[PDB]
C-alpha cells in the first residue's frame, strides 16, 4: 500500500505537469489566425485567373504558353502593388514583399537517351526525364550574365526539393527578380524572346518571401512548375509560415520559460529511464508502456537538437537581410521547421496515449484493459493476412488502372484509395470510365470481401476475447464466493 | 395491481396530451414555406455576381476593391427596385424593406502592437486583431456627421455579435443609408473617395430588414464582413425570420391556447415532482427517469421566461418604427428568437425520449431497456478511453494541418472533421496536398485504429451484455420451471 | 414423402414459369435506349443557358424576368427547329413535335388574406398562397380570348398536378401555342406586353409533347414552373416516356402472348388462395408465407385493372389527334402509366423475395431460415425504441435547421437526410453554417448514439439468436447421438 | 519431421523466387511516368473548349452542330502544331503524330424499321438502331474516292468495337485526313458542306496516334461519337499507351531475361501438377490450394501465349509504318495489349493469395484460416439469399428509375450503384427528382434491410464459427491436460 500508492502519485503529479507544459507548447506554436493567413497568399497566386479574358488558372497550367502568360501577368500583379498615396512594395497593404523574388530553372542535356534506329528518319533530337548525372552543365543562348550560365549546389545556398514526378537537387541557371514592378516585367519579356524555357527544360521553381508586421509572422512561398518529358506541365505550391523572431510580448517569455521547463522535464525522464535500465539489465524492454517512454524520451531528444543545432542560430540570415535589397535564402530554414513541428505533433500524440498507465483505478477502465492485452496477439496475426490480400488488390488496380485514373495514378497512394473505399468516399465514374469489363469486378469483389467477410474477423477476435475476459472475471467473483 | 396501473395511466394519458400540445406548438412555429423565403433572400445577396461583368460574388469576396464593388453595385441592386407602374420600395414586389440598411464600421489604433527593432527602417505603422482594449475612439477623416465619429454601445441600442476569427463588440462608426436608391450611391460613392474603409479596420457590419405582408413574416439580414489582419476579406451572413406580430387567423388563438395550456402542464409537472422532493429527501436523485424529468421540466421554465421577460414586450420597438422612417433596430430581438427556438427543440427532443417510460408493458422491449441500462456502465468506462485517444489524433492533426487545409482550421472543428472520417465523407485530395509524408499516415493510422479495432469494442460491450441477460432470462425460466 | 415432395415440385415449376412471364414483361417494358431518349430532352430544355450571353439555365430560375427570358428564348429554341433542306417541326431531327405547346397558369385573388392594422399606411394589397378557395374566378386585364377567362377543371380536360410546395389543381388561364415559331413569339411578346405574369400568379405549366418515329416512343413535357408567395421561384420538370401504341414486330406479339399467360397465372392462383380460404377459415392469415402470396395477387389484380379498364383504351385520344393541329392532352394517361409501373415493379420485388419457400431443401440455407425467423420479434420489438429516438434527433434536426439548410426543409426529407448520415453522405459545411452553437452538437451526438451504440444492437440481438440456434442444433445432433 | 519440412522448403523458397520474378516483370510493364503521358493527352482533346468564344467542350457535346464545331477547330488544334523555329508535326514539342488520323462513319438504311400507319401523314421516312443487318452497303451523295462508297471489315483491316449503347462492327466509310493542317480543314469544310455527316449515321471514330520519343512509348486515341437512334450525341474515348518496340537499354535486357526465367517457372509448376494428377487420378480437384494452383497455371499458359502468338510478332505493322505517310493501324494491336494486361494483373492477384500456403508455421495464424475454411460453407449458403434479395431491390430500382437518373441506366451499372449506396456514395438529390413518392422509400428500406439486418448476419456466422474454433483449441488444451 505504501510503497505502490506512493509511487504512483509521485509519477502521476509529474507527469501531468509534464501534459500541461507541452499543450502549452503547443497552443504556443499555433495561432488561430493563421489559417487565414496563408488562405489569403493562396487565393492571391493559385486560384485566380491567368489573364483578364480567359478561364484558366494556376491549378490548371496545360501549356509553357500558359506558364508565360501566368509569370507576364498574374503573378505580377500579385507581388506588385501601386503604392499607397520610399517605394517598398507591400501585399494586401499589410504584409510586406521581403527583398525580391527568384526565378530558377533546371535543365537536360541535348541526347541524353539514345533513340531506337527505326525512327532515325524523323527525329534528330531527344531529352530524358530528371537525374542529376543526365543535368546539363554547359552555356544556353545569349552567354550573359548569371541567368543563363550553370551554378552548383555548393556554390549557391540552395538545398534538394521533393517535387512530385521526381526529386530537383541544388540549382542551375537562375535570374533575381527586380524590386520594382517595371524592370520585373522587361526582364520577363527578354526571357520570354530568347527562348529561356524549352524543350529539355524540367523544373522551375518561382520562390520568394512575404513577412507580416502585424502578427509577427514570416512566409516563404515555393512556385514549383515540373515539366514531365510526356509533354505538358504539372503545377504545385507550398506555403509555409514562419515564426522567425520570437522575443516581443508577455506570451513570449512565457513560452520560452515553458520551453526550458520542457528541458528539464526531459532530463528527469532520460535519468528515470537509464536507472531503470541500471536495475533491469535485460528484463525491461518487453513492457508496453516502458517502450513507449523511451520512444518518447527520443522524440524530445530529436526535437530538442533540431532546436538547438539549426533553427535557433538561422537569425544570421535574417540579419543579412536586414543591411540589403537582394534575395534572401529562408527556404533552408522552413524545411526544418516543418520537421520540427511534424515530430513534436508525434511526440505529443504519444505523450497523450501513455496517460493509459494512470487510468486503471476503476475496475471498469481495467477490464478493458487487459481485454485489448489479450487480444493484441490475435489481431497482430490477422493484421498481416488482412494485409497480404489488401496489397494484392492494390497490385491489381495498380496493373489495370494506372493509365488512366489519377486515384491508382502511383503505388504510394493506391494503398489510400483503398482505404477510402472502405469507409465511403470513391471516384467511381472515372474507374467505370477506364475499364468496363474488370473495372467494376474489382470494385465488387474488393467490397464483397473486405467490407462484407475480412473486417468483420477484426470484431469477430475482440467480442470472444472480450467475452472470455468477462467469463474469466465473473469465476474469479464465483471462485472467490466459494472459498469465502 | 391497483395502485401501480392505475397510477402508469393517470400518468400516461397526461403525458400523452402535453407530448400533443407540444407538438402542436412546434407545428406553429415553423411554417413549411419559410425555407423558400430565406433561400430566395440569400440567392439575391450571397449568389449573385458582384458587377455584370465579372466572374466573383459575395461569397467569396478577396479584396477591399471586391467588397466596394459589391456595395456600390448587386448590393443596392438588391434592396432598391425601380416602382411598379409614394415612392416605398419593395423586394421581388411581395416583400417589404423596412425604412433603411445601415452600414457599421470598427477600427482600431495607430500602433496598438509594437513592431521588432530589426525592421524599423521599413516599417512605420502597425495595426494589430480586434479587442476591445485596441480599438480606436478617435475621430476620423472629415469631422462631419454621425459616420466618422466614434458612438458606444450603451448610447447607440446595439449589442455583440459572434464573429468568426474574433467576437466584435457593440459599435463605433456608422452611416444610415437613405431610403430612395440615387442618394444611397451618392453616399457610398462619398465613402469610396475619402478611404472611409482602410487599413486597420475589422468588422464591417451591412444591416437591414423585410417584412413579407402575404405570410406575415419579419426577417432580418447581418452581412458581416470581417477583414482579418493578415491582409485579405473573410465573410459571412445570417438570414433569420421571425413571426413578430401574433394575432390575426383562428390557428393563431389555436396557438395562444395551447401555449396557456403548456403552462399550466408545466405548472403541474413542478408540483409533481418537488412534491416528491418532501417525500424522498436524498433518495431522488440517482434515478434516470425522474432526473430527465426535472431536466425537461427547467428547460420549460426558461422557454417560458425568455418568451415572457423579452420575446413578448418588444412590441414597443415595432410601434416606433410605425410612426417614422428611419432605422429600426430589431436585431436584439432575433437574438433571443433564435434561443428560445434552440431550447424549445432540446426541450421536445428531451420529451419524446422520456416516452420510453411507458413503452415497458411487453416483455421483449423489457429486456432490451434492461440491456441498455447494465451496459451503461462498461460503455461509459470505454468512452473515456476512445475520446483520450480521438482526442490525441485531433490534437496531433491539428498541429500538422492547422496551416494548410480548412477541414482542421481551429481545434473545435478538427473533432467534427475526424467525425465525419469515420462515416465516410472526406476531403483527401487536400490533405495530400498539406503534407506528403505524415499526412496519409494520420489518415492510414486514424482509419486501422479507430474503424478496424477501437469502434467495434463499443460493440463487443453490448453484445456480450445483451447475451448475459438472455441467459440471465432463460434461467429465470428454467428455474421457475425446476420450482413448479 | 410422396404428398410433401410431388406437391412442392408441382408449386415450385408453375412459380418458375411465372417468374420468367413477369421477367419478360419488365424486359419488354423497359428498352434500353429510352435513357438516353430522355436525357436529351433534359438537356435541350432544362441545362441549356437562357440567353446567349449570360450564365443562366432553367434549373435556376429566380426572377420573373428570368422566365420571361427563359420562354422567349430558348424555350422555343428548343421546340422549333429550321426546316431541313408542307412546314412540320421537329426536335433533333429524329424526334417529332406533336401539334402544339400550352402555357397554363393560375392565380389568386386581391386581398385573399388580411393585413394587419399596424402596416396598413404602407401596404394596400395582398396574396395568399394557393388553395382553392383562395383561387381567383373572375377575369384579367384586356378582356380577349381565351387566354385571360378562367375556365373550370371539368370544362377543360386536365387533372391536378401533385407540385413542390403545394397541390395545384385543374385550370384557370391558358394560351395554346401556335405550330409555326414566329407566330408564336409575337403571341409571347403579347402576354410580356400586358403584364399577364404578374405578382398573385402562383403555378405556370408549359406543356407539351414529342414522338420518336424511329424507336416507337413517346413523351410528355411538364413544365411546372411554381412561384411561391415568398417572393422568388422554383423550377420543376417532368420527363415521362410513354409507350402508346403497342402492335408492330414480332417482339410485340410476343410480349402480348406473355401478358395474356400472366393472366391466366393470376388466375391460377386467385383459385389455390381461396380454395385454401374454403380449407382453412381462420387458421390462414398468420403465416408469412400465405400473407406475401395474397399480396402478390392482389397486386396483380390490381395491375390487370389499371392495364383494362385505363391504359388500353386510351387510344381514343390518339385518334382526334392524327385528324388536327390542336393541343393533344397526353397529361391524364400518364399519370396512370407510371402509376401502373410502380405496381408492376413492387409486385416484381414481392415475387423475387417470395422464391425463398422453395430454397429450403439443404441444411445450411434452413437454419439461416429459422435464425431469421426467431430473431424477427426482437428486431421488430428494437425496431419501435430505435425509430422512437431516430424520429425525435430528426425532430430537433427540422427545429433547428428548418429555415437554412436544404437537406432538412420538409420533414418529409428530415428522415431520409438522417438515413445518409448514417451511410456517409452529408453536406456538413451547410449545417455548421446555419447554426454553429447547436449544428455541430445535434451530429456529434447523432453519430455517437446511432452509428456507435444502437445500431449494433440490432447485431447483438441477431448475433445471440444465431449462437442460439446453432447450440440447439449441436443439442439436437447430440442428443440424436445419445439416443442411438 | 524430414519428408513434411524439407518438402515446404523446397517449395517455399521456389515459389518466392517466381513471386519476385512476376513482382519485377509488373514493375517493367508499368512506368511511374506513364499516367501523366495520357492525363496531357486527355486534357488537350476532351477537356478543352471547342471554340474560342463559348463554353462547351468534348465530353459533353449535345449536337450534331456542335460535334461539327469540335472537328473543325479544336480537334486540328490539338493535332497541327505551327512548326518550331521538312515540315513533320509534333504534339507539346515532344510527342510525335505518326502519319495522319483518320474520320470513319457508319450509316443504316432508309426505312430499316417500318412505321405505324397512324401517322403515316406526317412522317415518310425512318432509321432504327445499328445492327449488322440494318446497316447501309449502298453509295451516298457524290459519288467521288473513298470517303463515300462503303467497304467491308475484311478488305479494311479493322475490327469491331465495344460502344456504350451498342456495338459497333467493323467499317463503312472513311476519310483518311492529310498530313499539313491547311488541307485538312478544307476536306473537313468540304465534308460539311455536303452534309456527309446527316440523321441516320450512328457510330462515328476518329482515330489517329503519337510517338514519344522521349520514354519510348506509342499511344493511340479512340474518339467515338456514338449518335443514338434518339436524337442527340453520346461521347466516349480511349488512350492507350504502349511499350511497342523493346530492346533498347540495360533494363529491357533484364526485364527480357525474367520473362524467359518466368517461362520455366510456368513449366515446372505445369510439371508439378500434372505428375501429382497421374498420381491422385480423382482426389486432387476438390482440395482448394491445388485448385487454384491450376487456375494460375492456365493463367499464365494464356498470358505466354498472348505473348507469343500476338503481341510479339506485330513489328510487321511498324516496319510498313517506317516507310510512308499513310494511316498505321495499331489499332488492332492495343486490343490484345489490353487483354494481356489485365490476365497478367489477375494472375498477380491469384499468385500473392497464394502465398497463405506457407504462412501457417504460427499457432494464431494457424486458427484463424481453421475459422476460415469452416465458415466458408455457412457464409456460401448466406450469400445465396443476400444476392437474392439484392437482385430483387436492383430490379424494383431498374423498374422505377431507370428512365430518370443515369445512376441505374443499365442494369449491368444498377448492382454497382447499390454497392456504392452501401459503402456510403450515392446521388440522392437524383434519386428524390425522379420519383418523390417510391424513390426514397426504395432508399429507405434498402438501407434498413441490407445495412442494419442483413449485412450483419455474416458477421454473425463468422463470429460464432470463430468462438466454436476457440473452445474446439481450449478442450484440445483441457483435454490434453487432463490425459497428461
Ligand atoms: C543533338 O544530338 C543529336 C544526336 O547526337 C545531334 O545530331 C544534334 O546536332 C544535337 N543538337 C544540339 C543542338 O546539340
Ligand atoms: C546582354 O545583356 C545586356 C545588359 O547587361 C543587354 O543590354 C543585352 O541586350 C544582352 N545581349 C543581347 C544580345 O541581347
Ligand atoms: C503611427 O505610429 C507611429 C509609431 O508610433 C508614428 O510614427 C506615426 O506618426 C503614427 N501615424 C499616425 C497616422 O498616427
Ligand atoms: C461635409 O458634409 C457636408 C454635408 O453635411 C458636405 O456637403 C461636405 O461635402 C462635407 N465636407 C467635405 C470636406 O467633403
Ligand atoms: C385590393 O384590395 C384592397 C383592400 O380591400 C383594395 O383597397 C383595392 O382596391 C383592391 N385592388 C384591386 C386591384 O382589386
Ligand atoms: C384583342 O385580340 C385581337 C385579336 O383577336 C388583337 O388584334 C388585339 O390587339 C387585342 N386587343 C388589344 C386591346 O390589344
Ligand atoms: C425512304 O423510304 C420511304 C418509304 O419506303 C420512301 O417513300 C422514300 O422514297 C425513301 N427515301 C429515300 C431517300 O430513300
Ligand atoms: C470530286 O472530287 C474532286 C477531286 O478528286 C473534286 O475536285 C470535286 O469537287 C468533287 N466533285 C464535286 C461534285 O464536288
Amino acid at each position: 500500500r505504501e510503497k505502490y500508492l506512493k509511487s504512483v502519485l509521485r509519477e502521476l503529479v509529474t507527469y501531468l505537469l509534464f501534459l500541461i507544459v507541452l499543450c502549452i507548447l503547443t497552443y504556443g506554436m499555433m495561432s488561430s489566425n493563421v489559417y487565414y493567413y496563408t488562405r489569403m497568399m493562396s487565393q492571391l497566386f493559385l486560384d485566380t485567373p491567368v489573364s483578364k479574358t480567359e478561364k484558366t488558372n494556376f491549378k490548371t497550367l496545360s501549356s509553357m504558353e500558359d506558364f508565360w502568360k501566368f509569370t507576364e501577368g498574374s503573378l505580377l500583379d500579385g507581388l506588385y502593388w501601386k503604392m499607397q498615396p520610399d517605394n517598398r512594395s507591400f501585399i494586401f497593404y499589410e504584409n510586406l514583399l521581403l527583398g525580391v523574388p527568384r526565378i530558377r530553372q533546371l535543365r537536360v542535356r541535348n541526347g541524353s537517351c539514345s533513340i531506337p534506329q527505326d525512327l532515325r528518319d524523323e527525329i534528330k533530337e531527344c531529352y530524358d526525364v530528371y537525374s542529376v548525372s543526365s543535368e546539363d552543365r554547359a552555356p544556353f543562348g545569349p552567354r550573359n550574365g548569371t541567368a543563363w550560365i550553370y551554378t552548383s549546389e555548393k556554390d549557391l545556398n540552395g538545398s534538394s526539393h521533393w517535387g512530385i514526378i521526381a526529386t530537383y537537387s541544388g540549382a542551375g541557371y537562375y535570374l533575381d527578380l527586380s524590386r520594382t514592378r517595371e524592370e520585373t516585367a522587361a526582364q520577363v519579356a527578354s526571357l520570354k524572346k530568347n527562348v529561356w524555357l524549352d524543350r529539355g527544360t524540367r523544373a522551375t521553381f518561382i520562390d520568394f518571401s512575404v513577412y507580416n508586421a502585424n502578427i509577427n509572422l514570416f512566409c516563404v512561398v515555393r512556385l514549383l512548375v515540373e515539366f514531365p518529358a510526356t509533354g505538358g506541365v504539372i503545377p504545385s505550391w507550398q506555403f509555409q509560415p514562419l515564426k522567425l523572431i520570437r522575443y516581443v510580448t508577455t506570451f513570449d517569455f512565457f513560452l520560452a520559460a515553458c520551453e526550458i521547463i520542457f528541458c528539464f522535464f526531459i532530463f528527469y525522464y532520460v535519468v528515470e529511464e537509464i536507472l531503470e535500465i541500471r536495475i533491469h539489465k535485460l528484463h525491461y524492454f518487453r513492457s508496453f508502456w516502458n517502450c513507449l517512454d523511451v520512444v518518447i524520451v527520443v522524440l524530445s531528444v530529436v526535437a530538442i537538437g533540431i532546436n538547438i543545432y539549426r533553427t535557433s542560430n538561422v537569425e544570421v540570415l535574417l540579419q543579412f537581410l536586414e543591411d540589403q535589397n537582394t534575395f534572401p535564402n529562408f527556404e533552408h530554414l522552413a524545411y526544418w521547421q516543418i520537421q520540427f513541428n511534424n515530430i513534436a505533433a508525434v511526440t505529443v500524440f504519444f505523450v497523450w496515449i501513455k496517460l493509459f498507465k494512470f487510468i486503471n483505478f476503476n475496475r471498469t477502465m481495467s477490464q478493458l484493459s487487459t481485454t485489448m492485452s489479450r487480444c493484441a496477439k490475435d489481431l497482430f496475426g490477422f493484421a498481416i493476412m488482412f494485409f497480404i490480400i489488401f496489397l494484392a488488390y492494390a497490385q491489381l488496380a495498380y496493373l489495370v488502372f494506372g493509365t488512366q485514373v489519377d486515384d491508382f495514378s502511383t503505388f504510394q497512394e493506391c494503398i489510400f484509395t483503398q482505404f477510402r473505399i472502405i469507409l465511403g468516399d470513391i471516384n467511381f465514374a472515372e474507374i467505370e470510365e477506364a475499364n468496363r469489363v474488370l473495372g467494376p469486378i474489382y470494385f465488387t469483389t474488393f467490397v464483397f470481401f473486405m467490407f462484407f467477410i475480412l473486417l468483420n474477423m477484426f470484431l469477430a477476435i475482440i467480442n470472444d476475447t472480450y467475452s472470455e475476459v468477462k467469463s474469466d472475471l465473473a469465476q474469479q467473483k464465483a471462485e472467490m464466493e466459494l472459498s469465502d
